[PDB]
RNA sequence: CCGGAGGAUCACCACGGG
RNA sequence: CGGAGGAUCACCACGG
RNA sequence: CCGGAGGAUCACCACGGG
């Protein structure tokens, strides 16, 4: 294998879609970003480690800019304004095989799958009502 | 409508699907879980606070059980061999708009493909490399 | 360029072949990992450093698990009966040239050449005679 | 029979072999020495012990010298400018079978085999990258 | 891709040229040595971190020796008589597209380009005027 | 000689292209800028001294401007987000003749040759991967 | 962490600060 | 930095 | 409240801060 690949993040079929590419390995940390300003770029990094005895743990991180109104290569301040942050913490017992694994995966898919509460509810700025 | 709805967790071609449903909206956590004893079941948390006085932060959780039969003082019992735990918090600024964060729900689809690199190494009980 | 690459750890013809692949590589050390449940992997890890003003000593470890289905309780997990540990530390001067690390490579392969003294007495369970 | 005795430690085709022959084993402790000038020799001893109740350790140790003549007061002598230093551990719990200690060599092979990362990264003045 | 590859640190017009190749990573430092003996290499490294909270630096280091052979102790040894060190450290605002860094590239290619005058006066041992 | 001269900063093949000139020599610092407010220049510094008793060093500073979305002639804030900062020290051994001079700037000029590792990643807003 | 036309035997050191 | 020092193996007690 | 490629038996815990 070598699954250190670029990928397609957003995908807006074939046309406006988001390419994600290698720019950092870094202490085993790895990352990925659009082609943009790294202050309106698509970044995502992912690293694994033994958290414990019992666990593995990866650490998943993602950054999104707010792309409405946006001026492209621009100076956009305050930063905190112009961008959402993703941090997902996986915890998987040593116990795992690939199987359990892929199960694990495929229940992360669902749980964003289209039309699903947790996208919904993000996707239209809401809550659980 | 009112998104917090039953949906399938795990899809695994209609056999064997892992479906959870709305369980508990006790102190803002919108709670979902599987057909199964509390013990064994799968489970699902979502909760949205406006963090800062710009930000918004969904804080999402997912249970993923590995069910097994233990026998405590000569006794049976529905039980989970292990859990894998997913944790993730996203932070969205209040400027987003909705098709801001389609963007973000896109993203996070696309992050989880099947073939992509995360969901390939996880699969794979790996880094990246 | 990267020799951070899964590799072939044990050649048992074409068919039950060890695979390590990487897993970590955080402060300085290496690690790769076979696939499947973590508790019942290989693990390799190796690091280098300036042990001194004339030295720089690398530091390479392997785990060789037994593996092994523990029960408990009618609880059964996938783990590792018992592991064999290899610890090693080569030291070599900064004056060697590539010429002579090629020769202490040479060296380290024919120490464990198939049928010399050190291999044939551990793969018997002998020692020296 | 009898396995403490000389060797090719390094196959440089069929002409500059580094041979290793039978020297001493005192105290549990075998040793090779290459032919000519001791003190530019190659060495390789090799030791078996009881670490504890379930472990049994093997420690091998090499030296690679780096020929050379040394010139004082006009008096030349054969010595070794610098010498490279392998020391290794490998530890197998009493519960191995020959099968099993076979796989633990194979390993060992695999780890040194010509093109991995290790010998590789050894052989090129380098860490891993 | 992957941009941790080899380069020609000096070119000599493919006659005595010097070619560095990635020897190391570790600590999320990139390094790059000449096919010498560690005490005579040319070394080149880079690293990047995000110093502010709006700015990224990149560190790059080049050591230029000035390789000798050295008597001690009766001995010769490959030494450096005396080494050269580049040291150089760039701060880019993550306001800065790719064209805005290419412009960055540019502006330090042509700083030394041949018959400039900063290249002018290093190569002369004199300063400016 | 007399090295003091502009020169071409950024060469865009001719049209396009940034020409640095001679704007100041106070206490023995040449300084070059383009022809724009001191706050959107393209400034370049440098100065030779003796910094110890082995060592001269050569400290050359140079400011990029971020080109895209500047408004030409307008006020820009804050500083910091849009310029780049360079900041290069040359420490060369007394010993030093101009030729071994000259292999220094080969190599300087190697290290950023189009095509090459570290210009090829601060283009395009990376580390090394 | 940040700064110096601060030093180095060069991924280190001292100083100065908040 | 040392040990044919121990380990459940990037850890541990001792010696400097 | 905020931060960590901090930990968890997982809507909890420790630490670090203002």
């Amino acid at each position: 294998a070598s699954n250190f690949t670029q990928f397609v993040l957003v995908d807006n079929g074939g046309t406006g879609d988001v390419t994600v590419a290698p720019s950092n390995f870094a202490n085993g940390v790895a990352e990925w970003i659009s082609s943009n300003s790294r202050s309106q770029a698509y970044k995502v990094t992912c690293s694994v480690r033994q958290s414990s005895a019992q666990n593995r743990k990866y650490t998943i991180k993602v950054e999104v800019p707010k792309v409405a109104t946006q001026t492209v290569g621009g100076v956009e301040l305050p930063v905190a304004a112009w961008r959402s942050y993703l941090n997902m913490e996986l915890t998987i017992p040593i116990f795992a095989t690939n199987s359990d694994c892929e199960l694990i995966v495929k229940a992360m898919q669902g749980l964003l799958k289209d039309g699903n509460p947790i996208p919904s509810a993000i996707a239209a700025n809401s809550g659980i009502y």
